[PDB]
């Protein structure tokens, strides 16, 4: 039981069990490592060979904690994990470029299925496919309806990923975990295909950070999304994330963090500190990348590491790009957990007010908005317990006093009000590019945190638990991917509208599902969609 | 997948063989504490409990992982999410939970007379189970040298259901109910290990940390009295890291603060008969009462809300006093530490930076009984030079907040390593003629900021990961002390293990090495603490 594929950069050897074949770390690109370290990521040029993928694959180097900063057990826990038994034995290594692949079982280089094409997601410092096993996602496909191939990435996160500043941008060396999302996807067009694929009915999913790198996709190079002459994709799918403001590399924020982060690497004063950085061994390197401050901390989402505008990768903040009609538009789904919120504002009980949670944003969050405006947009929300997320929950979840305020406003900014916007500016420029987004309600009561970030990764990716929930978003995603509509494919028990027509969406509980107006909390909506600009993280 | 059966005095069990073991999980050995049961001493089953699929993973008592009610936000947080039914359904989490687990080597019939290694986990009295406890691997060592054992790995109370105190919990008699667990466990080896293949004249008891605190304090039981029909229970014991640990009566003030706490938290105060409101209420809101307190995970750190308090029966006396006056089953006994007993411990309280902030904080948290001289005198015994500290011989490493060394050094051998130097000296007194052997274990030597930490041995020992020199002599040493009663008797060892009472010598096991040592170091701590045991008190 086991197989066994050949192709244009070399052959795989797979094993199938219950009617799924999976090749698992299949090489897609140079490992970089060496000098390759902090540069784009290089297709393979002469074939590899034979390798097995029976096992299971690598992970590029993780960013669980930070090393440097937040609270002392946190700083410990994060060097510990760092040592080289621990990487080893969770397979970390900068050789991490590499894919999984899992089909129905007996497909061939005839069977041109569709493409399924996920991107983990981790704020952009920790993540792998690892764990996101593609089996029953696939399993429904086969069960009924429509097969399709599925594809799970690897690429780099923190400093391999997405180091910043000045010497990054000289060398043409930023944004690589994002390049590294556009060369595997290259060689899915070259490679695919003898797999059984179809190209170019490639649809791509992304998670947080997976789903902010999908939009940046299709924002690549202003949008060319073209190689050899072919679009890469065809549609997207983008649970919780998408358009993200940030300064540009050459900022502020990223030339500090590079510069301490070389400061923790000691080549510090050498002349090309870049340079140098290649020099330092993995393990010396890992632990000044992850120097600096991470996602599990009172710095919650402002990240240490994300995409930022570069002028040629990313030629603009994001915003501006839709904007400018600059991005690749193609069919898509976009969603949001109702209670995106509540992860991250836990660990800042610090922020108990407008006035407190306003410099909070001033200290970390945004360098380019007066106190004036940031000031406007939190009094859009209420501070009324009941007014909070988790949503609809009256009195209760309040952690800390405010907690359910910064909850809603955190998650608003950056995922459920942000969606909104790239809705209706993509419904404004893109017309006639079919949209449709969905609010996930199925975990309602859940203490404290309600619906949470991630929570789909179970219910909809995993399908746990098992019901209509998961039912019904696997239906329409498996037929968006197969037919490039969500209601077209199988037979669908509500039919879901185009968010453009009347601007609604579909709110799924756990055993019902229904069609609602997105306009709730449209004054905070307002107030950021006609001020997206000062909140460039 | 083979299936295998018992029947036995009070039931069938069928389990598995696998690889050469045979595995039973999830045996029952006494009336489920549930209802009227919940807070209530074990109870032998009066009937035949009839056939039992015991082929699959056994279930848990409840669980304190994190307070729900101090400490951190996040924390809490946790603490309160960890307790919904879901996630108490999927860790087999629930208040029937008195079962234990049975390996042997396959081919064990009633007629095998085996020796018997009864294993105790060690949670700091608020979480463990054993569950994720297996011998398989020190049994395939056993069977490997030619010295095969029944291994039995116990669950018992934990937390709120096995040790909350006060006045009212004396009054039912039903104090330390935790200890009458293993008790109640170790009386249905006595009645049913035959019929496993086990000889019950032959029981070694062995735990690591609270399960080796729990070791002595079986000893200590009713007066010294460990015999059941006329025999004794167990013929030896192994403690791995804890002995003897003074404590407050549990109708002292500590004890009598925290049920009132839980009582206010499950809604009981007031009530006529509070104890018995807490045998009424719902198992989530109970659990979460008893979870409300302070736990290990916090600054309060080894300061513990949950403990063994003597009671007057049970517990007859402070643990150090039960040993000055020969009232314990003095047997023959392994004892050891990890060269780091307190780093772990010492992470959290960063705060206690200094000698006047130790004083405070053991003065505030810790002993009630002990003055500010003589704690001041006890602390001023540790220098504040970083090499001094803990991890031991690292220089001027490993300090993760400045005083970091320093107090994990002071909570190591209070509780742990000078403790066990003192309880060696009294034993040795009042029991001349009783063998004791002693080591200390540096086997993970350099590892960072914790060095051979608390419970490295659960790894290295229990499991024997990764395979070594110290894998090997220790499960050697072990396995030849359940065999035969001597550490150096059975198979063939390198290095002779002396007995500690006659040069104080100990072993000093590294991972590739060992050595003979003597038990002497930090001279001045250990004994001021020995002389003055009585102020530690917790
Ligand atoms: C080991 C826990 C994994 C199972 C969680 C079930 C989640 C999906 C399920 O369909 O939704 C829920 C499960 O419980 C939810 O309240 C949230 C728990 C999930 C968060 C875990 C961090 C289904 O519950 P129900 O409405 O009663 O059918
Ligand atoms: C998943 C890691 C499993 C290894 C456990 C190691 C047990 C002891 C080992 O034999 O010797 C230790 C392993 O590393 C130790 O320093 C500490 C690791 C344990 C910390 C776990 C949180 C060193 O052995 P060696 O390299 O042979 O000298
Ligand atoms: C919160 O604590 C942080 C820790 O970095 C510190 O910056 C600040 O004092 C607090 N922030 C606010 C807004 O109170
Ligand atoms: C303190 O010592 C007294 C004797 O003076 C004793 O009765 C009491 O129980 C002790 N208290 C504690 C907490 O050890
Ligand atoms: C340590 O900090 C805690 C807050 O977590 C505080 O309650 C306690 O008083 C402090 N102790 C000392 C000795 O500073």
């Amino acid at each position: 039981t086991t197989v066994n594929v050949n192709y244009p950069e070399g052959e795989v050897v797979g094993v199938s069990v219950l009617g799924i074949e999976s090749f698992r770390g299949v090489p897609f690109a140079q490992p970089p490592v060496g000098n390759l370290r902090l540069k784009p990521p290089v297709r393979y040029t002469e074939n590899i060979g034979t390798k097995d993928t029976t096992g299971i694959g690598p992970s590029c180097p993780q960013m669980y904690l930070s090393t440097g900063n937040g609270e002392l057990l946190f700083q410990l826990v994060g060097n510990l994990i760092n040592i080289p038994l621990f990487q080893t034995a969770t397979l970390s290594s900068e050789d991490c470029l590499t894919l999984n692949i899992q089909r129905p079982a007996g497909t061939t280089s005839n069977s041109s299925l569709p493409v399924l094409f996920w991107i983990f997601g981790g704020g952009f410092e920790l993540g792998t496919n690892q764990y996101y096993d593609g089996i029953d996602l696939l399993t429904e496909g086969i069960s009924l309806g429509e097969p399709f191939i599925f594809v799970a990435i690897n690429y780099r996160v923190g400093g391999f990923g997405f180091l910043g500043g000045k010497e990054i941008k000289a060398d043409g060396s930023s944004n690589l975990g994002l390049l590294d999302q556009r060369i595997a996807l290259e060689w899915v067009a070259d490679n695919i295909a003898s797999f059984g694929g179809d190209p170019s009915k490639v649809t791509i999913w992304g998670e947080s950070a997976g789903s902010i790198s999908v939009f940046d996709q299709m924002a690549l190079y202003g949008g060319n999304n073209k190689y050899k002459g072919k679009a890469l994709f065809r549609g997207g799918i983008m649970n919780s994330g998408s358009v993200v403001p940030a300064a540009p590399v050459d900022g502020v924020k990223a030339q500090a963090i590079y510069d301490h982060v070389v400061s923790e690497a000691g080549c510090a004063g050498t002349s090309d500190t870049l340079a140098c950085l290649r020099t330092v061994d993995y393990t010396k390197f890992l632990t000044a990348v992850n120097s600096v401050p991470g996602i599990v901390s009172y710095s919650s989402i402002a990240l240490s590491y994300l995409p930022r505008p570069d002028g040629v990768v990313l030629i603009d903040s994001p915003e501006e790009i839709v904007k400018n009609k600059q991005y690749a538009a193609v069919p898509m789904i976009i969603g949001d957990q109702e209670d995106e919120g509540t992860l991250f504002a836990v660990l800042p009980n610090n922020i108990t007010s407008t006035a407190k949670i306003v410099q909070y944003f001033q200290d970390l969050y945004f360098y380019n908005a007066t106190k004036e405006q940031l000031t406007a947009f939190v009094n859009t929300y209420p501070t009324d317990i009941t007014a909070g997320s988790p949503f609809n929950t009256g009195i209760f979840n309040e952690l800390y006093p405010g907690f359910k305020r910064l909850a809603a406003i955190l998650g608003d900014m950056t995922f459920t009000l942000a969606r909104r916007a790239f809705l209706q500016l993509c419904s404004e420029v893109n017309p006639d590019v079919p949209s449709w987004s969905y609010l996930a309600s199925y975990d309602y009561g859940f203490p404290f945190l309600g619906t949470f970030h991630a929570t789909d990764i179970l219910q909809v990716f995993y399908g746990v638990l098992p019901n209509y929930a998961s039912g019904s978003i696997q239906k329409y995603y498996i037929n968006f991917v197969t037919t490039g509509d969500p209601n077209k494919g199988a037979a669908v028990d509500i039919q879901w509208p185009q968010w453009s027509a009347k601007k609604n969406i579909l709110q799924i509980y756990a055993t019902k599902a229904v069609i609602v107006a997105d306009n709730f909390r449209a004054k905070s909506y307002e107030y950021l969609y006609n001020n997206w600009g000062i909140f460039r993280i």
